[PDB]
């Protein structure tokens, strides 16, 4: 337990949200590899299912503890463990839709388990758009810039996202995040990138709306010397 | 009781919110004149006070029932009473801050009272900005365009807002709203304007953070023949 | 000649531009009523015709001298005559397309003629969008907010525009303008609105791409006392 | 002459522009290494100097031929040579300022020289902002996403930029580009990244406003397998 963390951990999730007036609760459980930047999780809609919107919008809402950091970049996220960190993000879609999500990440060292409590709110998705019509097909892999705010001991993230559409199109979404360790650290990173790759597969049956999500994320510095 | 409404009504409010990680509950009570488009209300912070942010951001969150409508424009809001309407709005500040608010408006005919339940979420207000530093000084009066979405029996509102700053500056904020009557009406308006004027005065003491808010709003069509 | 202006004036136009790599020159001539806020003009494509894009995008580019001002609001535009004023505007379409236009307005008192020299640049219009496919059908009437910048003796304009589409849709465009009298005046207005209504009719033949444009514009203050 | 290109080339530049009403012409000459993604150039203000704005805004305006491409990603830019390619870009600053630039890139094989003709237009830079006050201090290195538009044989670029400020601040700017080879190729790349690093040093004297610019750029695919 480097920071209360081990090589392979279990994860528990609860999300409450509201999108275009529709309320929901999702729970989840998963397995992850903090130092590899890999996680796989299983989500289950527990109230308000079946959702009237693409599962895909919730993907980036379901933990930067799961990022592979080179030893030469300060790992702000693992350093915040076990107590953890919280994050706030706005999603600005190019069609005017707007989301906000807040999460709180925390470790139980005794259970070797990461807990994740989030709130997801979305307004203004066009009723006829690919989100509300569930015609999306995963996010394209990305490169997020992580920026230190040194007077405050917090980080900003900035990633321009593309949700691939079943019909061959792409829907742009701007992510702006604020990452806050529960204790503001004296050790801060310089700006760096984190690259991400998601997969998402619906596994819904007659009882429940269910799906499987994975992320692979790797932090790095500029490629220019 | 035209639509469960009388010339002068009382109003009750409850808001739960979260801004930059700070949770709060506000209650309120007021008096309003539906057909004059006038209302005055008194807000009281009931949890999480004193707020770390300008009271002003909550202003447009605290009821288009209070708008003076000419007889020649369909009044979508009064027509939705007594059951009422819900609305969803994103606030896009020019400094990257983002808010979402959801309200539900409903009439008790027996009490001659309008009830207002809202949720306010805000993320990314710069810690050193006039909002988090409480250096704001009311919104400038505005002209909002109301746009019918005829396939859906809902309205959009679009208003470009300016929060005046104590130091002589102005902070831009883009409001985009979706207004939904609980029953989608057959009678719909054409696009029109609603002009608004707010006043806000802090009345805080040692016991409580408290303030007084008023709105005057008037609907109209284009001035060009 | 109040400010070199008479009740009815003629107007001459020249525009050079470039949209998605396509260069053009348009000339025009018209008649206008400065104090009524009315103008009608005839445009003629002189190089690079037929244009590959909707005539409609050029509409707001083709003179705030033509606005009806109440005596109680300073008329910054007529006050700048005969020398005139220049203006700069960005057009931000919701599909990512971006335009810039610059105009210079000047009066010849001897000819009772207003001259208008402009530059129009547009990039990123999707090749398959209603602009490049010429499937637009005029702008919806608007309400622009005019804001004084008192340290500088210039004005800002802010109008949220809607280009109606032949198929029943609407394309949003954000106009942000800076208006600069060639001499910065001591007399400045308070913020006010200017409402606008355009008409546009193609009158193209075998020789030339030609069309007729009109504007009616009226300035006013807030409707709330 | 792989595509009319050699390992080390000279470059000639001409730019005409207009920023906040101020017109200028800049010329330049440089040396570059197409296959290394390196270039260094010397700019000289030939009309309208000294410029009233930061040299830094012109930096990304002064040739994706200078990018190091791995053999396994199609190099759209070198493949377009010697005839070349054109590009169009909007710059959206967070304070509302807006620029557009258009360039045309072409090779003279006989002279082993790349020619670069551009137009730069900027409107709405606040007179008191770090750009108009010349208080900027270079761009932070970036990661631009390059996206193929396969029906059209063109590319899009998307990069979120940060202009560092002399006072320790940062000013955000959104770059959106369209890259067009003069012949639309059958060979197209998949989406990839290009990382960039600029340096800029003023070398102005009594005769002329002059400066030295360098870029290093390297293309790559996602780091996730």
């Amino acid at each position: 337990s480097k920071h209360g963390l081990t090589k392979e951990m279990t994860m528990k999730y609860r999300m409450e949200g509201c999108v275009d007036g529709h309320k929901f609760v999702i729970t989840g459980e998963g397995i992850g590899y903090p130092f590899k930047g890999k996680q796989a999780i299983n989500l289950c809609v527990v109230e308000g299912g079946p959702l009237p919107f693409a599962e895909d919008i919730l993907s980036a809402a379901f933990n930067r503890v799961f990022t592979e950091y080179p030893q030469d970049i300060v790992d702000y996220f693992k350093n915040s463990c076990p107590a953890g960190y919280t994050w706030d993000r706005s999603f600005l879609f190019e069609d005017g839709a707007v989301c906000i999500c807040n999460a709180d990440i925390t470790v139980s060292v005794e259970e070797n388990c990461m807990y994740h409590e989030s709130k997801f709110y979305g307004v203004n998705f066009p009723a006829d758009g690919p989100v509300m019509k569930k015609m999306t097909d995963n996010w394209e892999p990305s490169c997020e810039k992580i920026i230190p705010v040194p007077k405050q001991g917090i980080l900003k993230g900035d990633v321009s996202m593309y949700l691939l559409l079943k019909d061959g199109g792409r829907l742009r979404c701007q992510f702006d995040t604020v990452y806050k360790a529960k204790s503001v650290p004296r050790k801060m990173p310089d700006w760096h990138f984190i690259q991400h790759k998601l997969t998402r597969e619906d596994r819904s049956d007659a009882k429940n709306q269910k799906w499987h999500l994975t992320e692979h994320a790797i932090a790095s510095g500029s490629a220019l010397p």
